[PDB]
């Protein structure tokens, strides 16, 4: 067998059947004789390739396989890798290298010092020392991406390796099963359970690894048993809990003082599947108020190590959430009361308040819709106004890096064909990965893109006001016609200049069989 | 509180009370006002510092704290870090940096790009961005070293940081408990147990992480229940099993073909706490013969990912070994028969055969002795001839890097004052870290050093013969007087030119109250 | 031709005929069939290997070739590389790697992520992607080490590559000549010369790259023409000027305020072949006083970039010094007056003051002696008391990293067999690379080692006093018998407890035909 044949068998045997890519010359020998049972999803720029793959992996809860061109292609994707690192996305990033005979002279297309290029944004990065090692290196990549804490990995392959003979002993790679589905030993788990049962006013904080693990339902049972309020950890990349469940308390503000105040009076705070904490704004104060003990369950040693407070347990979130949900006592305390309905913001017949947009989406979208957020000034309102009952219903750039949501919404839609995906994206954010739209058109992936157009980088204008910063350049982005951009990449385009048009446009988008972009005129 | 005071409180609160070090100017502000409840162990070169700390950590089964001088001191220790990485040794390596005001100009003693210096031999490497971050960075270092898979970490601290005010919120660091004591979820554990119970001819292979976890006794119960032979995984850094237990089958040869042949006929091979496998010699062939399934339990994702065959589970070795030992059925098969006694090699009244040395050590040493091996051509015979009943009884440079055993034997002896440590070290190996002897003298740490002196790099001569390599320079090391070197560093010195003198010397060494070096004239 | 044959031809053709090494298994296939016209110099630990090679390269003013064993051997040498980086030493560091077929599984002796190991202490670091690339990679290593600014490089080679067929086109590598012998263009050079000619009170500061370039005599002519005082830049690794020339003003103190004060009143300060500046102690103040302009000529962009003041020119020091010396006008100012003779410190019949030692060395040593300094508390006195008329007469660990001088003195002596080398080394420093003594004995390299024994890390005690630091552990090193250590490695040993014995011992050492160590009892 060739290295090419053995590697594709490995991938198939390990459950991979889709390649997200932008091709180049170093990759043609890998991509040739492309197996009939595999799918290739082309995107026009590598941030888009990786974004699409990322959404696909996150939604599918399985690794996604990527093929990029050498250093320039990998480099174009590195902002996308920043997000993937923070979301623990299992991405197998492969890139082609020059033929081994031309690496030394640094011929054009040579990826110099290749394994260092994507660092520090990958779990593992490697270029094999021989062609026969490639299948083994690919196996390592698959498992490194897939083991807890999941994350992106990188493999560079000289293009002449593919046609070489594989090692017959590579067959032992095909069916390897590697598990990290582990939980705290029984003795120490019993101690934890007793601490939760004995708490007088527990609280629960959930992060993205709960949704990644599909531990949402177990966390609901845990919160109902403990009669505890539930918050989503700050800067949330995913939604880990039904947002109209009586226990839900919403998104935590991303500040030290604000979180310790929220937790005041709670004697035990159990954090699951989140860093402690992904703060953002400067908000100095106490990490915890006196009287609060924090206990973190994380899939990631790096999270456990950097938490400035609390005990931690490093384990699989699915295994731990299931165990905890089934072991804790049913408290006789009263179940928390559901959050009140959000207020309706006054809306005239002119430009749309973002609150209006979210309320209308929540009114019209199916109950199993999936939302993506890259409307950076409106996140708090979005979290308050969308009823997200199901797992896998929300994604936000986990490193704050713009250019995620537009391609990721395509990948999510590919992963979940029966769930309408709706990406809510600011006019600023929409540009970073605008060319991703083409992939939705070409493959007829019926994502809905809602562009919130207020002509400015609104979150930056706001922060400049907080800083009392004057004379800041580059905050406005006037003069972008998003309907024309949609037409440019073959996506049906609609406008909404007022509420009546928003409703009409959303009705048309929801029934459409292809992707749709709606340009919404929002308040400045 | 100062950064100095807060950091030492953190260390004390986290169980650290000993600093292994070689001082320098960037470190004086850390070392001043040294707490009265801490111990400083000086060594004369940094390979020795780290070696001593490594032995201490491995034997104590807890982190060891190190302080080195900037780049040159760290660099002198990097061979020692190569071994520590492979043995999963929890070492907290700190190094002082220039004052922040002098870093830019690269004043003498500036550690340039400091965090990159020890890579790739550390789990985590960091220089804090401010003085008030130092306690938090130290906390990260402690936990990163201590979480599974354990390993060395590195922290560089500008010397002016120590006197600065600490953040009062650093108090939340002091009592953090971080656990990775996890095991496979119940459903999948039951599947594994059923596979072991249903095996017709199981075998067990154990590596160093069993001894590190003190899982030895649980593995004995597991092997007795399964009626299975037990091997030690190749290139063994530690001894995970009683070497005269009826199930013990010794050290596996470090070759692909040799191991698959040994495992032939065994339908299930359970590997615990080892890489799959730390091969050494070129010995191409099948990774496994038809009919053998391999299952690996490892504490290290990197091990699980690179295994070329078998299923893997990433979990704590102590937790998994205890669970497996208590869940498997008692097989009705006959218990394996103990290995026969080793042959007595003919010995005249002249230079000593290594077999003779090991037999005599085994005859005279206490049953709870601890051995270290850095006699590279005699390892197989050592493993056959020493009855090691207890955990923590054997150490060998885990990366094959010479210069470990002499300092590590001092650290092991410090960790286990009631257990006589005996380091068996070749004349070649003894030089790498010879100055470590001084620490044993100064602190009166009564390690016994047995120098196997045959005048040559014997393992290299042997391999040159295997390669049929002629005209290889640098293989002989004549003209070293080890008694004179011992006197140089204040260690009592004895000679053994024949068996009678070996017995006499060992009797004197075993009764001595200080360290002793015995120079043994072994066969060329 | 094999890769082995082609590589050794390349080395020979490029002027390399000596391998400094400590062997291992990954290196035997390189070292076998060792050419009859090459020399192998064995040392017992890799800090010693590299130190010896470094001294050889610095003194010979040509690259030195090193062969180390994989990661552990390379790691043991990294403190030595810290010094080599700072001294711009052209060192070609090669290390053997596992056979390509065993790299993936990380067999014992695999150097993982090899090219990252010695970073950031090398100019270039690389592992070739195929066997046929090895000669080309070796060529790159040779030239990268040798081009200005010179420095260490690293090459890792899988051991199976050596026996493979080489590319016949590798013959184009053999006779490549690569020059960096460049100087400032004529127009800008004329501007510089006019600035020097028009200065009313110029000063000159010289660093180690002057001695490396053998630009010493040109700098003498330059200083005589400009009638300018000459200082050696701080933390001096080499001596760039005759120390009894009337213009010489000695070693600059390594402090910001102290240097700007020394330069006050000098309208133009020309720095050649030094960083601006290798400060050490904290001595805040002005980089330059008003009225002083600084101009730096450096071979190193990194030096030019980080200088906090002055203009800079990046060029070859030899070419620039020769051009400047021959272009500047002869000033009619009076030649500076020679520094006065140093004072004779009172000396009783007891332990030796370091001043006494240096005065006696200067009285008895040949005029073409070469000195090395690793007596860290006595450097200022050494620089005042030794008349060093010739180039290549002084070496001091360029990064301050101890363990340089003892092995480097052996390498210097090998490079300069007609020049008596005298290494003056503190009792603390002597231990770091003590095993290097064996190489001097085995090869009969007649270096003289003068051990200044005061029982303590005196420079650290002094600095602790400056800091007013109490309770600093680890500052004393009692109980080392250096005569016994010398005997241990086969080096003739002498003692000097008083001045009469010092003179007697030095007379015997100077006439000896082998290496000699003198243990001198110096004042505490
Ligand atoms: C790749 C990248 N570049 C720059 C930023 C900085 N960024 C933070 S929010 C913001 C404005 C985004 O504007 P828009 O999408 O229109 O949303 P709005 O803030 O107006 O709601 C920008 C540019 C970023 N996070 N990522
Ligand atoms: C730091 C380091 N340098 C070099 C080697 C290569 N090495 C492998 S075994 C060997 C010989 C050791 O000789 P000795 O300790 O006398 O034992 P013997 O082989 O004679 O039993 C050497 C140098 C190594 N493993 N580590
Ligand atoms: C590898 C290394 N480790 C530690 C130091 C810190 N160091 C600075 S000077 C000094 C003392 C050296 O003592 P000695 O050689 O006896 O000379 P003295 O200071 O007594 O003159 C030490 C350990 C260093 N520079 N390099
Ligand atoms: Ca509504
Ligand atoms: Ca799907
Ligand atoms: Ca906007
Ligand atoms: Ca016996
Ligand atoms: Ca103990
Ligand atoms: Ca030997
Ligand atoms: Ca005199
Ligand atoms: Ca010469
Ligand atoms: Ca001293
Ligand atoms: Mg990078
Ligand atoms: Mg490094």
């Amino acid at each position: 067998a060739s290295v090419h044949g053995t590697t594709y068998e490995l991938l198939r045997r390990q459950g991979i059947d889709t390649v997200f890519g932008n091709p180049g010359s170093n990759e043609l020998p890998f991509l040739k004789d492309f197996p009939e049972d595999f799918r290739y999803i082309l995107a026009l720029q590598e941030a888009c390739v990786v974004g699409i793959a990322d959404g696909y992996a996150q939604a599918s809860r399985k690794p996604a396989f990527i093929n990029l061109h050498s250093a320039a292609g990998t480099g174009n994707a590195m902002g996308a890798l920043s997000n993937a690192w923070n979301s623990h996305s299992p991405l197998i990033v492969t890139a082609g290298q020059q033929t081994r005979a031309m690496i030394g002279v640094e011929a054009l297309l040579t990826n110099v010092d290749a394994a260092n290029l994507p660092r520090p944004l990958v779990k593992w990065s490697y270029e094999p020392a021989s062609a026969a090692e490639v299948p083994h290196a690919m196996s390592r990549a698959i498992h490194m991406a897939s083991m807890a804490p999941q994350g992106p990995v990188y493999l560079s392959v000289p293009y002449d390796d593919w046609d070489k003979d594989a090692d017959p002993q590579s067959h032992h790679l095909f069916d390897r099963h590697v598990s990290s589905s582990v939980r705290l030993n029984d003795q120490d788990l019993d101690i934890l359970v007793k601490a939760l049962n004995s708490a007088s006013n527990p609280a629960i904080v959930l992060g993205p690894d709960v949704d990644a693990a599909n531990a949402n339902a177990d966390c609901v049972m845990l919160a109902e048993r403990l009669k505890a309020p539930v918050w989503v950890a700050p800067s949330a990349p995913r939604c880990p809990f039904p947002t109209r469940h009586p226990c839900f308390r919403g998104l935590m503000p991303a500040g030290i003082a604000a979180i310790s105040q929220l937790l005041e009076g709670h004697d035990v705070v159990l954090v699951i599947g989140a860093p402690v904490f992904r703060y953002h704004q400067y908000d100095p104060g106490q990490y915890l108020k006196p009287g609060t003990r924090l206990i973190s369950v994380t899939c990631d040693p790096l999270e456990a190590a950097r938490a400035p407070m609390g005990d931690a347990i490093v384990a699989d979130i699915g295994a731990m959430a299931s165990a905890l949900a089934n072991l804790v006592e049913e408290s006789s305390r009263q179940l928390p009361t559901a959050a009140p309905e959000p207020a309706k913001v006054d809306q005239d017949a002119g430009r749309l308040h973002p609150e209006t947009v979210f309320d209308t989406l929540n009114d019209m979208a199916p109950e199993n819709a999936i939302y993506l957020n890259e409307s950076t000034s409106t996140t708090a309102q979005m979290w308050q106004r969308l009823n997200m009952r199901n797992p896998g219903s929300y994604y936000f750039c986990a490193a704050g890096g713009l250019g995620f949501a537009l391609p990721a919404a395509i990948g999510v839609q590919l992963a979940e064909p029966e769930r309408q995906v709706i990406a809510v994206i600011g006019d600023g954010s929409a540009n970073y990965s605008i060319s991703a739209l083409w992939t939705a058109a070409q493959y007829n992936i019926p994502t809905i893109f809602v562009i919130m157009n207020n002509g400015t980088y609104g979150a930056l204008r706001w922060f400049a006001g907080v800083l009392e910063a004057e004379n800041v350049p580059g905050l406005d982005v006037p003069g972008i016609d998003f309907r024309a951009l949609a037409k440019g990449y073959g996506v049906q385009a609609l406008k909404a200049d007022n509420l009546e048009q928003l409703k009409g446009s959303l009705q048309e988008a929801l029934s459409a069989k292809g992707p749709v972009l709606i340009e919404v005129s929002t308040v400045s």
